């Protein structure tokens, strides 16, 4: 199959829009991934950004799997966590190691950026105005 | 006796200073608030960016309450999401509105930034590895 796996760039914007579709899709929330997505000089900002990481993995080049995170740079102390806001796999790839994939570049990108410890969702996804999260480290 | 707050910014990294003394003392963990904190100059940087909001009461001119939080521009949609980070008033100072104080800055705050919601840190406190959001 051999599925690729790279972060995006501002040079990227497409496939960054592509993994927010596979959101709206593998959370049951089409219009809010898909029908309101900010505009390409917003997208490339934010994908510019060190505080921001967008993963996404290929399949015959098409997104099947997008990590969305945030590195949060610290006020105690001079160091920075990360956040794994979004992570989807599309319905079709499920249990073939795709997030793992995309987990273990985040660890690539967070060594490289220094941060000493990411979280990811304890979801159960229904979560409407609760937000949990544990440490992978 | 009349309890002043404000937002901080990049001239007033001493109160940040004071803020964070705060946090150590109020979350029973001094050291990891108070023996390694940043240089001024990444104060200086982090108290000058819109994404990061720290918050302070006053009281006598002295710290008695702070409250840190960091706004997330969003991708799926050109909006913004503020999660409170860390909270805390001084122990001398509870159940006088000083938190509410904090808070109804920041919802100030968020308002002239845009942001749709705010979240909070669940508070059991001692969450190590489990730290929880609970929209405010
Ligand atoms: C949760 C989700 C992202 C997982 O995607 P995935 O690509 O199927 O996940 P993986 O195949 O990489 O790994 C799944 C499991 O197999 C395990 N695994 C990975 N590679 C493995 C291998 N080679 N051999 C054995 N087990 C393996 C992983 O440890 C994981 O176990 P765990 O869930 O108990 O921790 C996916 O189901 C999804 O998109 N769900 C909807 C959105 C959602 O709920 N996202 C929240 C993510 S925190
Ligand atoms: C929690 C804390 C920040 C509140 O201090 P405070 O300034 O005395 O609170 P206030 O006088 O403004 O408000 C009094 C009560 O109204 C409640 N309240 C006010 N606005 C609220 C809101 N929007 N949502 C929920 N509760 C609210 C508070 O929970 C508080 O009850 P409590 O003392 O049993 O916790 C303080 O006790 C503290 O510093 N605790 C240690 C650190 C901690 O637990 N931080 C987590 C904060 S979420």
């Amino acid at each position: 199959g051999i599925i690729r796996t790279c972060r995006l760039g501002p040079d990227q914007v497409k496939s960054m829009r592509a993994a927010l579709d596979l959101f709206g899709r593998e959370f049951g929330d089409v219009a809010t991934y898909s029908q309101h997505q900010p505009d390409s000089d917003y997208l490339g900002n934010l994908l510019r950004s060190k505080t921001f990481i967008a993963l996404a993995a290929f399949d015959q080049e098409a997104v099947v799997g997008a990590l969305a995170a945030y590195v949060l740079p610290k006020f105690e102390q001079p160091r920075s966590e990360i956040y794994i806001y979004d992570l989807a796999v599309s319905g079709e790839h499920r249990r073939q190691g795709i997030a793992t994939a995309l987990i273990n570049l985040l660890k690539h990108e967070a060594n490289a950026l220094g941060a000493y410890v990411i979280y990811v969702q304890a979801d159960y996804g229904d979560d409407p105005a609760v937000a949990l999260y544990t440490k992978l480290g």
